[PDB]
């Protein structure tokens, strides 16, 4: 449930990476806060685009760190039709607007990336899939918590979080092991009993292979769909306790053909690498 | 020139910006290391998207900090025609697969940046336009540097980088203030001699305030073109010291309607808030 | 391979720990830098505790940021029979010094953290148990890298490394969710396809109510050994996927009372919680 | 002084700074078990199972001020712990308290065997009739040392050398390093200047001897064997009176009356730190 | 406005500096906590020295950090007349006494510089010169945002804050660049439109060149003043949209001799590199 | 001690962070500048424009090590300076120098006016016969604490008290705070134990003997007029002839021979890093290709 999401962010965590974006913005002196000055104000924050709200922790907190308050007028997860009265900030005029950039980047940031999984989530639910879309690591350096939890918002995955997660055996991996036998054999040496291994295949040989070698995922990467379902129906017949990802190449008009009875999970870098941003302004409105 | 730009990023810089991105990405043991052990590799770099590399410097300091040395084949900025291999990185196998996401990433991104920057500044140029294209603060969080960078390789102007840069006077500070005269006045006053003061207005009202005021830039925001250019002629005709900036709602496609001999900057958020990321690779062979 | 485990830890990592500690311990002025002067000089690494050499990366990278060079005698994971000469350290003199109680303080606590580990590793083989052991979350906070480290040099597990890992359902857990099918059906969710989930079980119908539900582990905490393995004997028969982890008051001395057929992994919080540092020093030859 | 008095030596700044490094470590990304737990306001109780003395509610209460919870204490700091006691009550949203809870616990756990350890050896100390202090050393693990040093306070013992900034301690490798122990010391009391006190380890007589006539505050008799610790501190404070004697190497909560004299002023131990098995402590929901 | 020029000071910047200075004076153990405990407290704040008070937001956040509260009975830029009690400090005993060095030593140097600064500005005002008495780079590494903010509440300006302001253009650049007007070229085309370009001249021609190629700001270093204001005026004379800035052996005696009507910025690095400290002091007077 | 081997007390990774930070404060983001004068192998040669002693080789080494620049320098740590002097050279592209300069300046110059001012002192105590030890506090700019001390003992004074872990100062506020000067001692001893001294700032003979009497190692004699100081000190040193005492309050270069004499220890002088002006430094580049 989207309103509960916000439990999986510690506040320390988002202090830290809120003050840093802040210091990005301003590392010295703020010269504009002396055209605004102090006097207690109140801005509204309006939605321009169509999608999911998503980032209100992450706005909050940098409006906590500047001493403002906001107020939501929707949840966290809310459909946003345009042009919509989203919140209120309420603070010291220079506060808010020292805030203003940095707030609005992030939520409309969050919010692309929560619309993208939300539109894919839908195009996989239409299709009869039961199935989950996911994320990848394909995140802007840095900003992986929010891409991450605007992911979770619109009803996405976030899946492979860090390289300390599952064990993800890319065809890479392969290649310096020599061959996938050794390279599953070894992550599963490495995850033991913690973690997962997941094996990144071309083809159904290799997907055998790593099954065979006791992978928990088989990723079959830049299948066409019509290889891609035969391939996991020869595969949960014969390991049916696998799990089988489908990545590579998927996009949103395309991803009902990814989607048969036999995937489990379908992958899409383009959630993260290219989900325009939603357009939101923040209005001062009145003053003192 | 694309291939000088690398000198703007202070060393000291990228790499607590890489450390910061590695750290995020591999926050405590790095299990996959047990995979491929450390024998010395090689990887090809592929492009798989077309448009401008940029990022070169970002994506070296990420493979140095983990002692693996990279071989470009074509320079900075050089156009991207798929599928073209394009550099080699060397090292051993498990510090190469460490860097492969994070580095990536980073050029993905600064060269979709670069990309629609190029494809921006080549509309204006079609035009015939002598103004420069720019990008804004619209950045995402932590990244600026290197968005700002890719803007650069693509042509652009990085433009307004940060809040201590001019004294930027947006709507916000004109209702605070009480008009646009009071808040240019506080401006100029903060601004003194060392800062510009650019003013974003709204309406051919305001546009005229500011420029009366004495501000340097005028933002003339959110103009449709048939407004903008009659708005931008008067300005330039009293106040030639001012320099005109159109920005809102422009889009490569509507870019050329903006674009006019009384305008010297267009400002385009979609530079960075819209730019796909180019498709990349590295294969260990 | 306890050789090839250094491979896990990146070295931007190592480097930002490293200058922690040796910022705790020297803050300012190094007084005593002007008593030893900067000649170039050597010391010799003495093993004055049985057990097994464990830390050899987090030493060397001390040494490494004070500009100063390791030689190792033994392998890392290489049994110590003491009074045993275990590397050479040469640079500076006030370098050496410098880093020698750090260095020596790191050394000490992985090594006997790996001592543990290998006893415990031995104690459950001599038992002819084939499951593995494993540590816990109960490291000494900020030293979690080194304890764990330690841990897998030893032999055992590093097993739950973080609150990112697996989604661990405590009795606390079970207590906020109001139960154990709320709880584990919750950590599911949270868990989806990349995580594992565990769930703490005090007795057998919590167990099957945690198989039931889907978990992938099942702890079965502070069970007398006399009820454990039956109680894991049902589950293996009826849960043939679930994997089942034994721990609470495990010790070094009862360990093999808590292997058998039905149990995959025994966590001791010993092995990070009450492993005495082994009695190392460095002395200048 | 006083165990409760204690706490004021810790910077809340510093304090909160080392808190945050440890729930980071602890949770660098997601916390997903949160969503198991949910935000409702809830209780729990802190409970010692082992005996010892408790020590670390500063850091423990750091800890959970950051998570936005509060600590109820039952028990002032450097209580003498009897199992199985109720210490304290921590209040919270459920998910905070359970994300605070292992490295609170591991914090009190250490912080607490380390006091008891301390606690333990003091007590020996005294048995003994010795009126001198009983010490710690900088054989603490790396990054964890405020937390080390305060334990031993709550336990009685003195911290004594904190870090290289602190007095100035000249070894054996020093000695090796300057070419001897007049040299050595020489350059010691020259760096140390009125500000700080010179420390000698010393490992025979004629080494301290040395070590005193050069200006030292301390002389560390390091390693003897107790039969020649006294007659080699009695000789040393006859011909030296101001110097402060040090008794360090090989001692234990066992032998340590041993090393108990009239002209021994310190005893340092190292495994108070080094070998100091953690309490038991849990937390647990209601 | 003094009072005013707090608001260019953003919290987040404030606490991070103010908890490296506590760091930095208390790295572990405050030993001295013991000796005068915890019990509620009063310290009174006096100026011992004549000048301008300045530093109060730094002051405040240092015993904010450290649970204590400041009443300040000066406005910020208040001519200190001493002896003068200027503010109490309430808080536990241990807290007033472990945040009274660093915030003495941080507002007795930002009131120095503030005085400095001051006396520069009467100067400049008593020559009937209309123009800005300015700072400088040269600041102490890490303290630059307390030395330009104490600058400010003496009435000079900041102005050259950091290498991300304006393009200036030294001796060394035009070396570099070989040549006066490669390097402005250079200069102008980093700068584009957001930033201005200034050029350290030290003869007419240079400063000529300078402005054909289009510096905004001209920097006339080391001249005399006979020699300075003869080449200000033709300077102006030819190019009426260039400012002109002198710099270089300027000190409060000399500073009206380098004061004309063609001078529109004097900067000084004694203001910040030869400025006293103030003497205050903090007595706790009250405990419990 | 020596100058020259100063540079030991300063551990490499300390000065790399610290560094590191000054370049950050002085360039945030892009250094545009670098386009002007690209990246081309040059020279610079640092000129000392004033009188003094040379400290702060290594922060200045440091900062131009992290830009990938090498110094050479002419001259040894602790050097006289007499102006107009060529000191060093810097090389490495062009842009680094230049990046690298205004920070390293402004570092040496600090360092060096501290190191002139403390030499002087030390002078002016010699001139008088006095044989004590002049020292510095904790009046330091916040953050910098490590270069101006360091600067103090370039200049032959001592660092003395560094920070709040170092010796136990049981000042007059302490005094008030804890209910009087044996209260007050009695604390900060049990605090200090074995350890650390401790040092109690006086106002009169008569405190002094109340904190010798309570244990301090070290009485600090606050603003006593000369008159008072050297009676009270005389019979004070009488009866703890094992306390050493220390004068300050109101000390300048010009009275500093008034508050040496035999009973006197240690001098402490706020000034010395309150009131030093920085020496004027500048970096020429000369030469590039």
């Amino acid at each position: 449930d989207a309103e509960g999401l916000a439990l999986l962010l510690p506040p320390v965590t988002l202090a830290a990476l809120v003050d840093s974006w802040l210091r990005e913005d301003c590392p010295g002196l703020n010269y504009a806060a002396l055209v605004s000055g102090a006097g207690p104000s109140q801005a509204a924050l309006w939605a321009k685009s169509p999608g999911v709200l998503a980032g209100q922790p992450f706005f909050d907190a940098i409006f906590t760190q500047l001493n403002c308050q906001v107020s939501w007028f929707l949840p966290e997860g809310s459909k946003l039709v345009p042009v919509a009265r989203v919140a209120e900030v309420r603070g010291p005029a220079h506060c808010l607007l020292l805030g203003e950039r940095v707030a609005l980047n992030t939520l409309a940031r969050c919010s692309g990336i929560a619309s993208a999984a939300a539109a894919a989530v839908e195009a996989a639910r239409g299709a009869g899939w039961t199935g989950h879309v996911a994320g990848t690591r394909k995140t802007t350096p840095g900003f992986r918590l929010v891409e991450k939890y605007g992911l979770l918002v619109g009803g996405a995955a976030s899946h492979r979080y860090d390289l300390g997660g599952l064990v993800m055996v890319k065809d890479n991996h392969v290649v310096a092991a020599g061959g996938v036998e050794k390279a599953v054999r070894a992550a599963r040496q490495a995850a033991d009993f913690a973690l997962k291994v997941e094996v990144e295949c071309s083809s159904l040989q290799e997907a055998v292979q790593a099954a065979e070698a006791g992978a928990d995922l088989v990723l079959l990467d830049n299948f066409k769909p019509e290889e891609l379902h035969p391939t996991a129906t020869v595969l949960k017949a014969q390991f049916p306790s696998v799990a089988v990802e489908a990545s590579g190449g998927i996009t949103l008009d395309n991803l009902p053909q990814f989607c048969g009875p036999h995937i489990d999970v379908i992958s899409m870098g383009m959630l993260t690498q290219a989900a325009p941003a939603l357009d939101f302004s923040l209005k001062l409105f009145a003053k003192e």
